[PDB]
């Protein structure tokens, strides 16, 4: 059977994770905002993807740390069209890169809503992801998760995959036994609920 890798698709409310999500599986659908979590699986390569689409909201956001020890890497998706929203991103990603479950996962940052007139490119939103001083490998990828009626999906969609998915690859020996101890760890820890 193929390798599988797990990868969390996080960023703010409104960013376009769960449209993103629908794009890269091929499906135009519509979508409310995320109160829980949407689930599927992709092929890319070798590896079977395992994608958690991670309501973004304020009050759903506490989840994402539950997650970030059974993952291999992190899609994060910025609206680059809403630089107000830019600040709480930075510091959204930042908790994130804190966290202990982190240290060495690849991130792919989409650079999401470049047809919107005010969609800011790869170099502003670099800097205002404050990505200078981030330490996780990463690269940023403009792109259009909701394309105009009848178009094809964005092909810079799979290229961001296919960039995370290559640089799992490039490090799996050493990853893969890490997220495996280290998310039993976890699932193992969360056995106390009972108590
Ligand atoms: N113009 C434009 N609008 C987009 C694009 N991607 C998503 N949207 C729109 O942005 C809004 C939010 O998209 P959605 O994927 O639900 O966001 P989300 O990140 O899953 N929000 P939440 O984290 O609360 O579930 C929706 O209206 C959606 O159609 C895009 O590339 N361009
Ligand atoms: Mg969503």
């Amino acid at each position: 059977g193929p390798r599988k890798i797990t990868i969390a698709l996080l960023g703010l409310d409104n960013a376009g994770k769960t449209t993103l999500l629908n794009s890269i599986q091929g499906e135009d659908r519509d979508t409310t905002p995320t109160f829980g979590f949407n689930s599927t699986t992709l092929n890319e390569g070798k590896y079977k993807i395992e994608v958690f689409d991670l309501g973004g909201g304020k009050n759903i956001r506490g989840v994402w740390k539950k997650y970030l020890a059974e993952v291999h890497a992190i899609v994060y998706v910025v609206d680059a069209a809403d630089p107000g929203r830019f600040e709480e991103s930075k510091m959204t990603m930042a908790e994130v890169l804190e966290n202990q479950f982190m240290r060495d996962k690849p991130i792919c940052i989409f650079a999401n809503k470049q047809d919107l007139p005010t969609a800011a490119p790869a170099a502003e939103v670099v800097k205002g992801l404050g990505l200078a001083t981030c330490r996780n490998s990463h690269n940023v990828f403009p792109c259009t998760a909701k394309m105009p009626a009848g178009q094809d999906v964005d092909h810079r969609l799979r290229d961001g995959l296919k960039w995370l998915v290559g640089t799992v690859d490039r490090e799996f020996g050493r990853l893969d036994p890490r997220v495996q101890t280290e998310a039993e760890e976890v699932r193992q820890e969360e056995a106390r609920k009972k108590k």
